[PDB]
């Protein structure tokens, strides 16, 4: 049993919120849309909004996207008819200084899966991390991506405080799954992932945001399988996630965990930043 606080909008010295960030994995923009996904987002109101996993190889994108009130600035993986191809996309009220695509090695740049929207004050970096695959087939390549992520990561956060919000594809401590002992040799919650996570955090450096301000909470996940209900009985895993260079922490005012909004098997996700 989960039940997200209210939204915390002012910061530790009592700043205002100025920036709202939501993050959602869809799982595919067009049954995300049928489920009402769009509406939810109109709500929600957010100055910046990341998807994960769109499925949109084709080179068009529905119209009711472009025309989502607001975000009117739209950046999304190029369409591809790449196999394995996931799709990612970054929506602004902003113009940003700069946006580029995947992390400048070819190997894990085939797949939609990373963009990069730099701010004045920040740069903003979106991702859906591969999945290590059915019985950890893909683990070897996961721990290849791990490693190329975290250096273009830390190449980033040199220059300006970094966020990076999205589906990160492991749950970092046991508090953050429903079964952690069951899961040990389950994508998602290997040691090996869970290590990745862990040198993630200290070599950029990021903090987690939601376990920053919430570091004893139990039973808050972001992610529930489609199979057997899982969703309730609450039996699921968090494996979305904003991160924030620790030079952001004094503007950070909540992290939300959005555990109702229907649309999807992850829910959304809320950041407040007061910059
Ligand atoms: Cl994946
Ligand atoms: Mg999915």
């Amino acid at each position: 049993l989960y039940e997200d606080p209210p939204d915390q909008k002012t910061s530790p010295s009592g700043k205002p919120a100025t920036l709202k960030i939501c993050s959602w994995n869809v799982d595919g923009l067009r049954a995300w849309i049928k489920k009402k996904g769009l509406d939810w987002v109109k709500e929600e109101a957010p100055d910046i909004l990341c998807l994960q996993e769109t499925k949109c190889s084709e080179n068009k994108l529905p119209a009711e996207l472009q025309e989502l009130p607001g975000l009117s600035h739209q950046y999304w993986s190029a369409p591809s008819d790449k196999e394995g191809y996931s799709g990612v996309g970054l929506l602004s009220r902003q113009c940003p200084l700069k946006v580029s695509y995947g992390i400048g090695d070819e190997e894990h740049d085939q797949e939609g899966r990373v963009i990069v929207a730099e701010f004045d004050s920040f740069v903003l970096v979106t991702a859906y991390v591969p999945n290590a695959g059915r019985g950890l087939v893909r683990l070897e390549y996961r721990q290849r991506w791990d490693e190329a992520f975290r250096k273009f990561l830390k190449g980033l956060a040199s220059r300006k405080p970094l966020v990076l919000c999205g589906d990160l594809n492991v749950a970092h401590e046991e508090i953050d799954l429903r079964n952690p002992k069951g899961n040990k040799k389950n994508a998602g919650f290997t040691p090996q992932e869970r290590q990745g996570f862990g040198e993630l955090l200290q070599a950029v450096p990021l903090a987690d945001s939601f376990r920053h301000l919430y570091p004893n909470t139990p039973y808050a996940y972001t992610f529930w399988t489609y199979m057997m209900n899982a969703r309730s009985k609450n039996v699921g895993w968090r494996l979305d996630y904003f991160l924030l260079s620790h030079s952001l922490l004094p503007a950070l005012c909540d992290s939300k965990i959005r555990s109702k909004a229907l649309g999807s098997d992850h829910c959304p996700i809320t950041l407040y930043l007061a910059l």
